[PDB]
């Protein structure tokens, strides 16, 4: 039930995609670099307990009566639930703590895209923590407790619950469905495809930023779906939009979900035809997003993409989506990029240790 | 994996509490009574399929290419997941369709309570559907599809995802924890306590409103928790607030969660001491709430209470909570009441049939 926390890479990327998400972007509120480093170490200690299904610190109760408990207690009695906790550093972090010269070139600000309506209050962030688990209360508890530990040093800028995955790093397993009712994750990158991960996802030292070796770069997009209009489109219109049929999820002219697509059989504005690596000079992403619902005017896809360089991953693919037929039914309304550092190597290592030293 | 949809009562009340919730309040946008009745019948048909784990209508695909699919498809491949769908009618519904004289006296508007800060846009509603399931995507899919079918006749006014239950109708089973880290649901009403249900939850014909016989009355409160301040309170302060210890959940002076409380051993402003039936002339509720998180300024408890009469259930208990020590750490920010009709008796019956005729 538990995913190993330590490794050369952070878990929660190549890892099998868990059912639920709680994602939080944080802003830094302290200018004390030593104190922020202390926080990262204590966060890392908490993450080891959390991902093993243990309460933070000395637990949720049984401590001194006059002291606040170490763990807030809402995960008591639940399982590890394949919890992973993945940290990332936004561009804005590098204006602090004398970090300016360490900002990676691969951590490029995104260009404006046609159709954007980005809510600034739900965009950006000095850092992020991605909490993925099969039990949403386990994920929320992890974020909440990290936020508690960080009180006075960081604040939650924005946060997003994903009630169900729309992604896959395990192609042999059942591909999940997004809120448009289509299988989502058929052609991605598998946790077992080490060469493809090395090529498309993990930063290498020779790329230009040594502290980011073994790390990756994350693009988050909050994408609202126009559900009411989509639901009144014909089945054929829906299928034409993607280039795959709805039930089986097979490409046009093929019999099975996993049959390779023949792209020119799709509409010239079909999503898959436009997003496929062949249409983008070989550019390839590890998508790891989740569906959301957030009351009313309000639901969609909290899109997440990992790549070795934002400039050669998300940016050219999204640009090619300018004529996507899907555009009629979606709108990007939030955005953030993060440099996701390499893994916590052992019990003495700590999140951000390669960046801070 | 499936809960029976038909019965003398609607499921989703006395039923074992499922892990997740999607709750939606709807406003009626049509003045055509016959068309609204037609909608209720089609909603009921959908509910039978949904609760059995089947797609609505003729399914999510395989229909005529030029027609919108009958089911939006996002629950394909998932299980019934103990889905229940419970409908209720708000006070405002009775201003329509010539229903004025049928509004139950037990459907009383709530008085103002000290500390209220009710968001009107997230309060009220002509009707509600409570979708409870162990899989949140199953619940969301049910609500979404009901909303789709109702297009042009109803609109979603507000909706609320509950990521984890904070209630219990099964006392022998593990009591879940709320976001304050306490067990929540220890002393409630069990699905097997038929006499207590008859006394405290189900409306009887002699109560004054014949069409509501076998129905119940629902109070919804969206209650924000002041997490940041709570998390800096001592363990003892937290325990004093409730009158039970945090780990075991035992009343003051007792050894086990389910030991009966001795109320006068608790602080005079302790939550349990103030809410207990003995302190309220015997008034007793069936609580069935869920935790929520909704980004930032934002988390708490989406409180749900069922009772035979709002005036003898929620109202006097909440009034007695005026001096609750818990008040320092919570605020009611949304509210609605609904008359929840009796059950769908058989395959030919329909939601609201006793009210509309
Ligand atoms: C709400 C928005 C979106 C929805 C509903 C959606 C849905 C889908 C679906 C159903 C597929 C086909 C199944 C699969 O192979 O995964 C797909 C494929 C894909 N999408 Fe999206 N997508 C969305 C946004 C995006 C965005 C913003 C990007 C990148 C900027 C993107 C990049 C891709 C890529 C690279 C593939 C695989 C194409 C291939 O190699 O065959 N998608 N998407
Ligand atoms: C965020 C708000 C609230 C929280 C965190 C909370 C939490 C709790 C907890 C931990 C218990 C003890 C365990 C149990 O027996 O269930 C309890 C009991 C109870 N609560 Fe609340 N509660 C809240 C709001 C309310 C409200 C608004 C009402 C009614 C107006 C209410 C009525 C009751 C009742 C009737 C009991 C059982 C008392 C007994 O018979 O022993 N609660 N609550
Ligand atoms: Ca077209
Ligand atoms: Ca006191």
């Amino acid at each position: 039930s538990a995913v190993p926390f330590h490794g050369a890479h952070q878990a929660g990327i190549a890892t099998p995609v868990q059912d639920r998400l709680h994602f939080a972007a944080f802003d830094v509120t302290t200018e004390d670099r030593a104190a922020f480093v202390a926080l990262l170490k204590e966060w890392t200690a908490a993450a080891r307990r959390l991902t093993a299904g243990h309460a933070v610190g000395e637990g949720a109760y049984g401590g001194l009566p006059e002291a606040p408990p170490d763990d807030t207690g809402e995960a008591l009695g639940l399982k590890p639930s394949r919890l992973t906790l993945t940290i990332g550093f936004g561009p804005s972090l590098f204006t602090r703590f004398g970090l300016a010269d360490l900002r990676p070139e691969a951590l490029a600000d995104l260009p404006k895209f046609p159709g954007d309506n980005l809510d600034r209050a739900r965009s950006g962030g000095d850092l992020c923590v991605q909490a993925c688990a099969d039990d949403p209360q386990v994920a929320v508890h992890a974020i909440r407790n990290l936020a508690r530990i960080g009180f006075g040093k960081v604040v939650v800028r924005w946060s997003q619950l994903g009630f169900g995955k729309t992604s896959s790093t395990t192609p042999d397993e059942q591909t999940p469905r997004n809120l448009l009712g289509f299988k989502d994750g058929t052609r991605n990158i598998a946790g077992t495809e080490k060469d493809r991960l090395d090529r498309f996802v993990w930063a290498a030292e020779k790329d230009g930023t040594p502290w980011m070796t073994g790390g990756s770069y994350l693009v988050a997009r909050r994408i609202r779906m126009h559900i009411e209009t989509w639901d009144r489109a014909s089945l054929q219109e829906q299928e034409d939009v993607f280039g795959r049929d709805k039930g089986e999820g097979a490409p046009v002219g093929k019999a099975k979900e996993r049959d390779e697509p023949f792209l020119k059989a799709m509409k010239p504005d079909a999503h898959v035809r436009l997003a496929h690596p062949d249409s983008n000079g070989g550019a390839t992403l590890l998508r790891r997003g989740y569906s959301f619902t957030d009351g009313t005017d309000d639901a969609g896809l909290f899109f997440l993409a990992y790549q070795r360089d934002i400039r050669t991953g998300f940016v050219p693919v999204q640009r090619n989506l300018a004529t996507d037929a899907l555009n009629e039914y979606i709108q990007h309304v939030g955005s953030a990029v993060f440099a996701v550092p390499p893994g916590v190597r052992d019990a003495d290592d700590w999140w951000g240790s390669t960046l801070f030293g």
